[PDB]
């Protein structure tokens, strides 16, 4: 095994465990110290204002198993510190018959058992588990634990009658899944249900959704309500909140609803951020965010979606969330988005970016798998004075339209997402910032034009505003992680409305994924404008490429170029002419970003281990 | 619920949990503080000379589940003290994927991991488990833990390759069971295998048997040898040590070998006790003790057996233990005998006495189930100068015969069992002892003759020597726990060779078992004697009746009389006449015995709990 990145890569499968630990590794984002990670979990803002983030974790392995909560904290979403206890950076792990198969995703009751922060999580035990298997009741249950030391440790309730697990009965038969409890307070839902509380007797101030579905009949998000305020054992099933059809799709802008939901959450937003009104704020919109399974041919059969919903009260004292419009939270290799409230009327969302090594060819050589996305403020994006001639505007696919009284303009409403400002400020302030001159892309434009200042490593951010003619057929964008032989091309093609990431040349290492990523982006044309603009922000962080368009569209993906000099970046142009010109302005390079884990050394591998021959006997975990 | 024991019992099923805690409870023997117990485990003499005893334990329940090691210690086998740690009196419990279904029976390596006492135990996980089910590999494995604090706590080896579990591969397919590892040193087996160690490479000084069998083809005791001295991970399967047939019986004196072995151990004894020679002691005999399943119509389908064996070395470097003769360790409601070495060349054996409430009618009202037997010294019983006219002597069923050179006398050899002298001394010394006058049972003998001194409670011992004519048809014995309306009759009938416990009147409470217990007892007639003698010792301890005959035959059973005055005792006589007389001598009553748990209050119940609806979902434990 040669690690010479000035020549072509050899057979890297001969390399030892964790020999490629630093080669492709993100430095500026949330990631476990080593080993396997997946979904964020247990997210909450602590009493001191800091952020506690948990994650599905399997240390010293590069496949899922014995799944536990790893945890860390930060005062600014950006610079983090690991917890360190008797189980290293783990704070919850399988330990009881009810959760021995895995401590799955869970969410936080901030004032829970004895007033302490409390996690409601999916406790798993033995048996077939999965949307495509024949799961039985008991395999997935929901259990409580609380912390008396701000997340350094958690104490589970005892096993038994009237204790853990607290939710175990399936609300309907033949479930495809029954997990990922999302606990939330909702003045909105309380106001809606207030006239029906005699029917159910459920009067608590916390609601919980559980994600699942029904075999052959589509996904379900099940709604429970805490039976009595201040008491956390009894949760009353109200009814299904969201019901979708077997592999139903709302269309090209909305992914596919699959067969089973996962990691679903419920929030309420207005243009500024989180909305905690009872329905009285006419600018507020109710949203559900959710993953779906088996409605996608690639990306691990997983769509991370969202929907705006209008709540209706059923006669039995339950809530139907009727989907008004439906979109995609991220179009790339990410999933398992969790959102949580943050002081100052914010709802912040974060997901998991998986690797692009689905055949597990170099995972051992990495010595880790997975990272988080960046943390994102959610809000209602409102675009005023939209031209009615915007192509496809009245499809109202992942947005709503409201006509002006005179019919000459439209107000567009959709889900907004933007990187939390703490991270943008820290990134910029710690980087070498190059403010670049604007560039007209015309007949003289090369296919690729390097920026006048270049990155120094694989940790940088780009921004640019691309102004297109209303009838353009030109394409433009950014090339990143680029040398002569390796590069990743991010294109927008306004004629097709497609944002693509072409990865056919991303790496000389052929075992990594190279499929083209694709997002739809609607450029809402403004009344009186003779052009349409794409604001593109790109974060390059080891192997992560995370793209944001117009504080709306997100696409996370992976690139693993071998060569040390595959770090360059610049502008892409295709079919730009004297007549079809793309004006690029607001161009800026931030080189370096932030060291997100300042206390960690460069190599935090502790080696990898094998569970031995019993892993196959038990059949629960791959074993490595 | 009335607890008036001066009148007939009401409907005791209306009584609350643990309301009958003290009513029938042993006071003079090893028993858990409360709840469910079964098999002894983890028995060893500690460095300070005290005895550590573990037991299969499920606190706050009255059926088996979450099975754990409860533990206590004693300097004299007789007066005990509970361990008290973070899990009460438990010291090992289910905690890992490999043992989450139960910490089953295990045995002690005295100089194990890092020189510390080390337990090798059956770690169980999910799946069908049982001799009559379709068990699969992995469900029962064998794991290690060690103690740095003389049994107050145990540290398990880690889960994984080269660590726990240490034995997981089934030595043959389609096993009925794979559990109860018995670790032992054996100069005998080492000497026998010394010429074959090149074949197997196994040269360690510890052996281990694992108890099981093969579906449709009888029981098996599998022999392993520690691969390398001072190393405890690698154990090499040599071959089957004991192989018996599907429900094979050696006859009337030997129970039935069933379909599966449990709790089997290997020892070597001579007339004084334990023998640690290499084969050079011609007075020493190799023994296996073992439980069998499904070869019995009652007594929970369980026979606690033993066999004298002659070892043969196989060509592949393994040992066949060929059964020479075969007997019964206890004929009553006991099982799961474990033996362990004790200083002064002793091997001490102890088992578990189950209740006689198999339909679980009053178990909750008890608030506990189970006790130990008394601790028993094992030795080779040798009877010299036996008359060749002893009926049935040359059947050599559970004994051996060696003729004198002249053929006029026989030496009989069998397994001897006697209560450890520490217990007999402590019992007698703490009791009110009444030495009773000898009694001739003749034509004037009543059916029942109370002793001249009477017990004061349900805690006493009796002894007597019953001298019978060689052609007697009379029966004699002891009645115990007796009032006019309730009593338990212990009869010996030399003509049939049957020792019986008749329990048709043991209790007014009709839900307890009332079947007649039966043991065979061979009165070896001595050359020149005109009579034959039965030495009977009986311990009455709450509901336990534990009978010893001639330091050979043991029979443990249960009686639960309701009335407070059902405590009396005396002599039984049937068919005694002027010509057929039974001479009873050496009669002694010990009233009171010892308070075996001096630190415990009278009621150590902590209440009972229910596991809730998930118990049935998981299907592993009854849940109460
Ligand atoms: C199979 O068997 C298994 C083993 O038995 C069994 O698992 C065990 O289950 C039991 C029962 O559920 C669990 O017991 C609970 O423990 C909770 C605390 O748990 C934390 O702490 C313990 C013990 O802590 C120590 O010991 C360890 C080990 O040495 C040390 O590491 C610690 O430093 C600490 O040591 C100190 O203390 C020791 C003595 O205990 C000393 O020896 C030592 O020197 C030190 O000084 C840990 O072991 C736990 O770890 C395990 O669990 C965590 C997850 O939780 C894992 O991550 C980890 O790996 C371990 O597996 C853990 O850290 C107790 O809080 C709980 O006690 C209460 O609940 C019951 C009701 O169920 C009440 O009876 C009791 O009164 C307590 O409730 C009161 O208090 C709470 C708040 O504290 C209130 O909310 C509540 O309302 C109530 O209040 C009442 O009283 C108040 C009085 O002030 C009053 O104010 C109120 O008004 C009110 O009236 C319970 O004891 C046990 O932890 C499990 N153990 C393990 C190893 O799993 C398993 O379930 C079985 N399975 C099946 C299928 O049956
Ligand atoms: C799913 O995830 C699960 C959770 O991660 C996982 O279970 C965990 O597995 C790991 C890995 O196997 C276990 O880790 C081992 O722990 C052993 C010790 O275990 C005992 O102690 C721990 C920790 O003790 C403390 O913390 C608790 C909780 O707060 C307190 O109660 C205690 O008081 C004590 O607290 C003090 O210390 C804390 C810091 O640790 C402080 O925070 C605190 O303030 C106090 O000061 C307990 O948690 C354990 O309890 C659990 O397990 C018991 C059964 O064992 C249960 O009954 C109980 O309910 C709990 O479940 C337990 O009591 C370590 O000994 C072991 O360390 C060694 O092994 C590895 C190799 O595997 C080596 O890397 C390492 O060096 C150690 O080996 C050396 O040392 C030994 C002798 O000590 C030698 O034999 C050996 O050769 C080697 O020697 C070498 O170094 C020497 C240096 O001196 C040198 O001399 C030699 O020459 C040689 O070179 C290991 O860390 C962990 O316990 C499990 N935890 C739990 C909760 O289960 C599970 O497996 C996963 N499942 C799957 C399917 O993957
Ligand atoms: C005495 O000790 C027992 C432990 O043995 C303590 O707990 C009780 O255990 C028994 C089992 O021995 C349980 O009986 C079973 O009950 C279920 C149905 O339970 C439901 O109905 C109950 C009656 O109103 C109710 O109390 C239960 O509520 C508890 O449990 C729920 C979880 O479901 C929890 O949320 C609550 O907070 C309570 O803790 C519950 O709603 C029944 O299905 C079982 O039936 C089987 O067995 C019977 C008898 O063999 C048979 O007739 C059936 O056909 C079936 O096979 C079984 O009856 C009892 O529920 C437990 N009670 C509890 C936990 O409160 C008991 O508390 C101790 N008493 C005291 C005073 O300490
Ligand atoms: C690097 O990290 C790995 C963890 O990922 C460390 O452990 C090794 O993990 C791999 C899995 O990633 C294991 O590979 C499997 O091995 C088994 C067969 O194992 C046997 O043969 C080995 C080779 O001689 C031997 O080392 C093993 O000994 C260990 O385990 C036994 C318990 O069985 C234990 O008693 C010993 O003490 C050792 O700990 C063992 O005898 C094989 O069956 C598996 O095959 C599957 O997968 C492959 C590849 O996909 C495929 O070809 C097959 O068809 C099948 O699907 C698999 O290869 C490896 O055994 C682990 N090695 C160990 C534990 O030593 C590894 O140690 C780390 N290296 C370093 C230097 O730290
Ligand atoms: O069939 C068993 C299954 O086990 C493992 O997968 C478990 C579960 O993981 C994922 O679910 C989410 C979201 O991705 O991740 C956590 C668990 O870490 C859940 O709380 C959450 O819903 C998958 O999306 C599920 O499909 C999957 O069942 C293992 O990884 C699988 O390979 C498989 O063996
Ligand atoms: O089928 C599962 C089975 O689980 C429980 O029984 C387990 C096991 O217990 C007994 O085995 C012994 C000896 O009696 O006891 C310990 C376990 O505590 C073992 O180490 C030891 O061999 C029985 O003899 C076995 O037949 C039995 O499989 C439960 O009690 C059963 O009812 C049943 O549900
Ligand atoms: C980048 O590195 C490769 C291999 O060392 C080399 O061929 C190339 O010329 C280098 N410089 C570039 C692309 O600017
Ligand atoms: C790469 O090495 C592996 C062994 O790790 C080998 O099986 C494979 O054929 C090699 N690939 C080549 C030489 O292209
Ligand atoms: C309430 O009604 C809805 C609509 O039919 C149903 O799906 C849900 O299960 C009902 N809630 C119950 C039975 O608690
Ligand atoms: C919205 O405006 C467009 C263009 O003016 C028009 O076609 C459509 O009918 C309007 N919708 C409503 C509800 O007035
Ligand atoms: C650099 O990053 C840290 C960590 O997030 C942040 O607190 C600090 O303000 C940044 N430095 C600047 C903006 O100069
Ligand atoms: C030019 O773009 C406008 C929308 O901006 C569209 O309505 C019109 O049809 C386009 N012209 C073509 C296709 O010739
Ligand atoms: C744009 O994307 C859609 C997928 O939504 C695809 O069907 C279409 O072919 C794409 N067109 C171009 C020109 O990229
Ligand atoms: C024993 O008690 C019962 C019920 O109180 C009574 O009938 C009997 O006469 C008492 N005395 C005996 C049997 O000596
Ligand atoms: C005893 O009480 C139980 C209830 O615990 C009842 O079902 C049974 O019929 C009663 N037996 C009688 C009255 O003989
Ligand atoms: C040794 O031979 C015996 C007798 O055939 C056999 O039962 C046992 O499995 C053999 N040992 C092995 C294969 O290790
Ligand atoms: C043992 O003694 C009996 C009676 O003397 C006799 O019948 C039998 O043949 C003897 N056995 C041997 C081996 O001599
Ligand atoms: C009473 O019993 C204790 C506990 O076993 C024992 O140590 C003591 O010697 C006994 N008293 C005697 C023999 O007087
Ligand atoms: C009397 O007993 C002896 C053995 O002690 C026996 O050999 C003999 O047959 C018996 N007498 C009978 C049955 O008449
Ligand atoms: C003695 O016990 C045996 C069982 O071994 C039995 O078959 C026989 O009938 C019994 N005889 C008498 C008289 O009790």
């Amino acid at each position: 095994c040669s690690l010479d990145q000035t020549v072509a890569p050899g057979n890297l499968t001969l390399c030892g465990n964790a020999t490629l630990f630093t080669t492709f590794r993100p430095k500026a984002r949330f990631i476990a110290p080593e080993g396997w990670m997946n979904a964020p979990m247990g997210l909450y803002q602590r009493a001191d204002g800091s952020i506690h983030a948990g994650y599905q974790s399997h240390p010293k392995h590069i496949q899922w198993g014995n799944i536990s909560q790893g945890a860390a904290y930060s005062s600014d979403f950006t610079s983090w510190t690991d917890f360190n206890g008797s189980e290293g950076y783990k704070t919850i792990w399988p330990s009881q018959i009810y959760d021995i198969r895995g401590v799955f995703d869970g969410s936080i009751i901030k004032e829970g058992i004895d007033g302490y922060p409390t996690i409601l999580y999916t406790s798993t035990s033995f048996g077939p588990l999965g949307a495509t298997l024949n799961e039985a009741e008991g395999t997935e249950t929901q259990s409580l634990a609380y912390t008396t030391d701000d997340g350094a440790s958690w104490i589970k309730l005892g096993y038994g009658a009237g204790q853990n697990p607290v939710i175990y009965e399936w609300p309907e038969t033949n479930l495809t899944g029954f997990r990922d409890p999302y606990v939330f307070q909702s003045p909105r839902l309380e106001a809606l249900l207030a006239n029906t509380t005699s029917i159910t007797n459920a009067t608590g101030d916390h609601f919980a959704t559980i994600s699942g579905g029904v075999h052959g009949d589509g996904a379900r998000l099940f709604l429970y309500r805490q039976h009595t305020t201040g008491e956390f054992i009894k949760w009353t099933y109200l009814g299904p909140l969201v019901t979708t059809g077997y592999k139903e799709s709302y269309g090209e802008w909305s992914g596919n609803y699959g067969i089973n939901f996962e990691t679903a959450g419920v929030t309420r937003l207005n243009p500024a951020g989180a909305a905690w009104d009872n329905g009285s704020d006419t600018t507020a919109v109710d949203f559900v965010t959710f993953g779906t399974e088996q409605g996608r041919a690639d990306h691990q059969n997983h769509w991370p979606l969202w929907a705006a919903v209008d709540y209706e009260v059923r006669d039995n004292g339950s809530i139907e969330a009727v989907i008004a419009y439906s979109g995609v939270q991220d179009w790339g290799r990410s999933y398992a988005y969790a959102s949580f409230p943050v002081e100052g009327y914010r709802q912040v969302s974060v997901g998991w970016i998986y690797e692009d090594d689905d055949n597990v060819i170099l995972a051992k050589q990495f010595g880790y798998q997975g990272a988080f996305t960046l943390f994102r403020d959610l809000f209602v994006k409102v675009v005023e004075n939209v031209s009615p001639s915007t192509p496809g505007l009245f499809e109202q696919a992942s947005w709503s339209t409201k006509n002006s009284t005179d019919g000459m303009s439209v107000t567009v409403t959709t889900l907004g997402q933007r990187v939390v400002p703490e991270t943008l400020a820290a990134y910029k302030g710690n980087s070498t910032v190059s403010t670049l001159a604007p560039v007209m892309l015309n007949e003289s434009a090369a296919a690729y034009t390097p920026f006048s200042s270049q990155p120094t490593d694989r940790f940088y951010a780009l921004t640019g505003s691309f102004e297109f003619g209303l009838n353009t057929t030109a394409k433009a964008g950014f090339r990143v992680l680029a040398s002569e032989e390796e590069y990743t091309d991010i294109w927008f093609d306004p004629a097709s409305e497609n944002l693509t990431v072409v990865r056919t040349a991303s790496s000389l290492i052929k075992s990594f994924g190279n499929d083209t990523e694709l997002a739809k982006v609607k450029l809402y044309e403004i009344v009186g404008a003779e052009s349409k603009t794409l604001n593109l922000t790109v974060f390059v962080d080891g192997s992560v490429i995370e793209i944001y368009a117009n504080d709306e569209v997100a696409l996370s993906t992976r690139a693993y170029p071998w060569l040390a000099n595959s770090t360059g970046a610049g502008l892409l142009a295709d079919g730009t002419t004297a007549g079809d010109v793309v004006g690029v302005s607001g161009l800026e390079l931030w080189d370096g970003l932030v060291d997100a884990w300042p206390a960690r050394p460069a190599n935090t591998s502790q080696g990898l281990v094998w569970d031995g021959p019993t892993a196959a006997m038990y059949g629960l975990f791959a074993g490595y």
